[PDB]
This record gives structure tokens, C-alpha cells and sequence, in this order.
């Protein structure tokens, strides 16, 4: 069967990561969408315009705003793109056939917002040469970032060649976690994000979404199926984009 | 020998264009500057704040400023970048050892700055599915662009793969020629342009600086050296991407 497919990159990072699985999804009959989040890509926004991580998701609430009654897409969200999912799932459960995770964080209903997020700090608390600064909006204090390119170079494109590592030097930009917004924000839903079918992918040679990290997700939340990629990277749409390609595949022939 | 070379793309494109060049470059050695001219790439502007190719240039203009004396570096532009070349001799010609022009326009000093796109408007008339707008700025009526998706598969990426295809729909944005700007500017000088050495660079496979332009060009002012790349297409730096290297070490071994 064929599915809509909406292809959501993480914090720093924008559409262009998925250059290289959208056409590969297309030459398999595919309709596919990838969206710049706000302030990323080139979304005209700078990130000190924006208050939360609702607000960062809106290109996202936007797009499935004006899918015509009837229309579901399947949701694959990268790395820190799986909050996005949840907070889209809140809002248009009906329009979602099913969410995928790509060494994603997988939040739950039971925990606040940033429950996985403080659980990643704690795994993974050493995020080398990336750089932070603090701006305010809305009246709150927010962390910005700035992916570092060693922390780039070594624990997301590990196994990446180097002209796919060069785009994430050349495009990369700043961003934020929201991380202490997303602790006083309402609990996502459980008839909205816990009503949806959720596929969880991952690889344990990802080098910064550490196993110790992503089976504690599994753990913490059941996912409806798992799907485990032997060998690549973090960034399996770019070290192992066929596999990808043929999961997605299944879940289209699987959840409508 | 090493050399410093500053990697300069076209209108409506960004540094991301050379993210294959540029490691390779580095791989022989020689420190590489690749930069997002204005509201291309992930700069921050929009082409309605700019309102000339001279403004276009700045980011081009602003990083020569800040080489310190002594330090000269070899330009390198695509297609539209022979314009900053241009632009940015007339300002600091002692600061480049030499400028290399990749498919780009090569503007003269004879005739007005616009002199060599009247020309390129003549020989490729058709621009497909590009679309056009206009707004002002500065009490003039500029003619924005966005490339056609048909016009970059069929006549900038003709052989490039289906990966590099997607970031060009996934990363190209509005811009503008200046035309009527340019042909109000002031010459090119002699002294300034006129004085660099000039390398050009091209392939008679381009599919839009068709090969009866490029030869015009050639005849029209006389480069110092010539390179005539066999196959590929007008992207040579995807598509040749090795050969483009070895010719630039080349010029970094005759020029200093």
C-alpha cells in the first residue's frame, strides 16, 4: 500500500536530513512531505523567537491543519522530533494512521513533558564542544544550543561520510530543547498522543541516544512494534536508508 | 602548494552546494571558506531587504575585510558567483591571488556590469517553471526569482543523483539577478577586476550556460587559462566533483 509520509528532523537540524529517504520513499509509490520546524532549516524564524516547544512544532500543527477530512499520514520523527509528535498527536490524533520513532524520544502520558529528556541528560550529560546561551521570551528564561561539530562529527554522524557531515556543518543552527518549558507544560493526552500506534526504531550503535537510554524508553513506554536495525548510526535515514525505507514500507502495509 | 579558497554559489543557492568540493579540497590540504551570501543558505535575510548585487555581496565583502594583511586567498564562483567575484576585486584585489570561474557568468570592463546576463537572457530564454516576483527597495522595482524544480532536474542537476536533486528543492530559496540594478552600476575597473588572474572553467555539457554562451564569453574576454571538463553537467562540482579539485590544485600551485 502507499501512505503519506510527514518526515520530522530534531532540534538543530531541519528538512535536508531527509534527503536522502524521501526519494527513496517516493520510488516506492510514496507521497512525502519534510518539514522545516520553526527557526529550523530555512524557516525565516530565529530561534529567539520562539517561547516553547509547541510553538517550535507549528509548521507541523499547520501542515496537518489543512489535511481535508479523511486524510491520514503516517509521522516518522527524528532524535528530539518525537515531542513533536506528541504534541501533534494532542491536537490531531484522527489525522495520524500511526507516529514512527527514529532513535527517538519517546515520551508517555503518566510523566511530565520532559520526563524522557531529563532521562537522556542523564545518560548522555557530556555534549562536548556544543556551545548554549540563554534568551528570553514570554517572560521565561530559555537555554539555547548549538550542536557542537566534534559532538557532530563522533556521536550523530559517526558512520556518515563526510560530504553528508559537511551539509550538517554547512546547515546546522541554533535551537533549543525548551527542556524546562516542557516540564511545566500539561501532560500529553492519553485519548490524543496515548490513543496512537507508535513504531519504535532504533540501532544500539547509536553513540548518543545510548542503548541504557532507548531500552529504558521501550521499558518505560511499550511501543505497539519494535523494530531493531542492526549496525549504522543515529542517523540511520543516512547510514542505512534502505532499511528505513523497507520499515516504513511494512507500517504503511500495517496501520491506515 | 596549499592554498586558501573561498568557495562562492549562485543565486538562489547556498554553501551547501559545495558540501562534496570542500571536504576533498581539505583532504589535499588547503583551508576552504565556503559562505552563504545574502538570505541564502540559513542567513539570516530575506531577498526583500537586499537590494542590490553589491548588497547581495556582502557576507563576500565582509570576510575579505577581515583577512589580515598579507593574506590573499583564490575565489571560486558557480554560475551567478562571478558576479561577487567581480564585486569583490573591485574592493580588495590585493587580497586574491586569483579568482576561478566555475559555469559562471564572466563579466568584463568594457561594457556594463549587466552586459554578460543580457547576454546569458538572449542565448536561454526559457526558464521553465521559475516563477517571478517584484518589490522595492531603496525606490526601485527588483525582479525576484525561485527557480523551477523542472528548470534545477532538468537543466542544473541533469546528471547529478536523486539525493542531490531533493536538497536543492529542499534548500533553494527567492532571489534576484539585480539586473536592472546592474545595468545602472558603474563599470567594472580595469585596475581592480581588471588586474586579477582569471581562470575559467567549464564543460560544453551544461544544460543552461548553454556552450554558444560560455564560448562567447570566453572570446569576449580573454581568460588567462582555460579548463574544459569533459561530461557532467552544468554542477560540476557534484557531478566532477574530483576533477574540479584537481584543477584547483592546479591554480593553487600557479597562483599566489
Amino acid at each position: 500500500a502507499f501512505a503519506h509520509f510527514v518526515l520530522i528532523h530534531t532540534i538543530c537540524h531541519g528538512a535536508w536530513i531527509w534527503h536522502k529517504l524521501k526519494p527513496l520513499l517516493e520510488a516506492l509509490g510514496h507521497k512525502v512531505t519534510a518539514l522545516d520546524l520553526a527557526a529550523s532549516g530555512v524557516d525565516p524564524r530565529q530561534i529567539e523567537e520562539i517561547g516553547s516547544f509547541d510553538e517550535y512544532s507549528e509548521p507541523l500543527l499547520t501542515f496537518l491543519e489543512a489535511l481535508p477530512p479523511g486524510e491520514k499520514v503516517i509521522l516518522v520523527g527524528e532524535s528530539c522530533g518525537g515531542l513533536n509528535i506528541a504534541i501533534a498527536a494532542d491536537k490531531y490524533c484522527e489525522k495520524i494512521a500511526a507516529a514512527v520513532f527514529h532513535n527517538s524520544v519517546l515520551p508517555d502520558t503518566e510523566h511530565c513533558p520532559s520526563y524522557v529528556v531529563d532521562k537522556l541528560m542523564e545518560v548522555f550529560p557530556d555534549w562536548k564542544d556544543t556551545t548554549y546561551f540563554t534568551y528570553t521570551k514570554d517572560g521565561k528564561e530559555i537555554t539555547g544550543l548549538k550542536l557542537g561539530f566534534t559532538l557532530l562529527r563522533e556521536n550523530l554522524y559517526t558512520l556518515c561520510g563526510p560530504e553528508e557531515y559537511e551539509l550538517a556543518k554547512m546547515l546546522t543552527r541554533k535551537g533549543s530543547l525548551f527542556q524546562n518549558i516542557l516540564a511545566k507544560r500539561p501532560f500529553f493526552t492519553k485519548e490524543g498522543y496515548g490513543s496512537i500506534k507508535k513504531i519504535y526504531v532504533w540501532t544500539d550503535q547509536d553513540e548518543i541516544f545510548l542503548p541504557e537510554f532507548q531500552l529504558w524508553q521501550i521499558e518505560n513506554y511499550k511501543p505497539d512494534k519494535v523494530y531493531k536495525v542492526e549496525g549504522g548510526d543515529h542517523l540511520l535515514q543516512l547510514t542505512k536508508t534502505k532499511e528505513i525505507a523497507e520499515i516504513l514500507q511494512e507500517v504503511a502495509d500495517t496501520y491506515n
